[PDB]
């Protein structure tokens, strides 16, 4: 059977998906949050 | 901000899109197995 601590990461690895360039040591989630990956927005 | 009825109801429609031939009045969800829509296996 699974546990929660299960359930919220698969939940967190679904949305994590949704990251047009994913990083690999990711910062820690923020469940009350939306999670976005960051962006390349060039300014060099 | 979420609540756990609106994380485990998104957990499990996830989990639900890797149904092939989905249904729409489902079943009640099983947290502690699998979910899989019943293929068709032909009998007749």
């Amino acid at each position: 059977p699974p546990t929660l601590d299960s359930i919220i990461t698969e939940y967190l690895r679904e949305q994590h998906a949704r990251c047009k360039n994913p990083v690999a040591t990711c910062p820690p989630f923020s469940l009350f949050t939306p999670h976005q990956c960051p962006e390349p927005k060039q300014r060099r």
